[PDB]
């Protein structure tokens, strides 16, 4: 089990001014560490995260939060269950400020809530340096979904960080699951439930949201929503980045208003989805990327079953690891599938 950590410094916040925190297992005998962000979509005004706050409040406080959590998938610390990390040092952030893991702004006399994502990610490595991270050689920031967009916007900020700290030979890495999404036409159009572009917008106002400094300099001001796009920061970054996607990803296919008779309009909407994936990873050299409809994630423990071209993910990520040490013999990095429709390939999740 993971063991909770409160923040120590207690002015890093959850949105309702709760200390943000940590769960932590130790692996004494490895200089490896895994740092995942949790994802939870996010929200972008008074009247929206308020509602958030009724229904979903472990996402906004820690006031209710466990004292541990059990490690899965990625996150194990069974080789049967992980075959490629199984003995890091594992590291689970929990997402509570709502704002894709971008913020820096506190509560106060004019903020309702506090949007400090950014900043609690900067907490939890300061903090963890003084509990061994600063005798490791590998720094791995992985998420899911919102914690997958969260990896691209805040990895190059952690190198950084630990350079400007004095420890530059920790190798800082980036794993972003399920948070590679396209600013594309919806598949029918029109409050909040009527697009992700301008909520994005909106939120990061409301957020006082940050983004990497190279793809800020090229979107310039009002146009830092174009970093929420993993094809666009991706060539910004400077970190090593393993993207992970599904072609025809659950969240993407709701926001593009489609719910699964599929008649010709329809199936030539997803097919062209599908290609539009694939078209965006072809210069991204370390990515897994199955031809499945799910919304499943790498912290699930059967993460291990689905394959493209015959290679499981824990493969390619070993393989990746390896090739940080061109390619490597019987040992790819690049996997995407190329079949064009949900479940031609065989084993995509039931
Ligand atoms: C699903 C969707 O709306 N995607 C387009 C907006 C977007 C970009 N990165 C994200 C990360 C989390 C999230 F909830 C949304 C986004
Ligand atoms: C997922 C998502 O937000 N897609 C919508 C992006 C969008 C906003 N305005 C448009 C105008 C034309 C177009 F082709 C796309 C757009
Ligand atoms: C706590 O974190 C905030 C936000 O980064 C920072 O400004 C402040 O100096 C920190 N306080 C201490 C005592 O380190």
């Amino acid at each position: 089990d993971l063991r909770l950590h409160l923040l120590l410094n207690t002015s890093v916040t959850c949105n309702d001014g709760s200390p943000a925190g940590y769960y932590l297992k130790e692996s004494r005998g490895s200089r490896r560490w895994l740092l995942f962000l949790e994802g939870g979509w996010y929200c972008f005004n008074r009247e929206n995260c308020d509602s958030r706050y009724d229904t979903m409040r472990r996402l906004m406080s820690s006031r209710d939060w466990p004292r541990t959590r059990t490690g899965t998938g990625i996150l194990s610390s069974q080789p049967e269950e992980n075959p490629y990390w199984w003995n890091a040092n594992m590291v689970f952030i929990p997402y509570c400020s709502s704002d894709v893991w971008s913020g820096a702004s506190s509560k106060s006399e004019k903020n309702e809530y506090a949007f400090m994502g950014a900043l609690i990610i900067q907490e939890v490595v300061r903090e963890l340096l003084g509990r061994g991270l600063s005798g490791a050689k590998v720094l791995l920031l992985a998420g899911s979904s919102a914690g997958g967009t969260g990896v691209l916007l805040n990895v190059d900020r952690v190198a950084e960080q630990l350079e400007k700290l004095g420890y530059p030979a920790i190798q800082v890495r980036g794993l972003a699951d399920s948070g590679w999404f396209l600013d594309n036409k919806q598949y029918r159009h029109t409050d909040t439930i009527t697009a992700p572009t301008e909520a994005i917008r909106r939120g990061i106002r409301y957020w006082n949201g940050v983004v990497p400094e190279r793809c800020r300099r090229q979107f310039q001001e009002g146009e830092e929503w174009n970093c929420f796009f993993g094809y666009k920061v991706y060539p910004t970054l400077r970190s090593p980045v393993f993207v992970v996607q599904w072609l025809f990803d659950e969240a993407q296919l709701t926001v593009d208003n489609v719910h699964l008779p599929v008649q010709e309009g329809l199936r030539l909407y997803i097919q062209n989805l599908g290609r539009e994936l694939r078209h965006t990873l072809k210069d991204v050299p370390a990515s897994f990327a199955p031809a499945c409809l799910s919304h499943e994630i790498i912290i699930r423990s059967h993460w291990t079953d689905v394959q493209v071209k015959g290679t499981s993910l824990p493969r390619a990520l070993h393989c990746w690891d390896r090739s940080l040490h061109t390619p490597l013999k019987g040992c790819p990095v690049h996997l995407v599938d190329s079949c064009p429709w949900p479940h031609c390939n065989p084993s995509c999740p039931t």
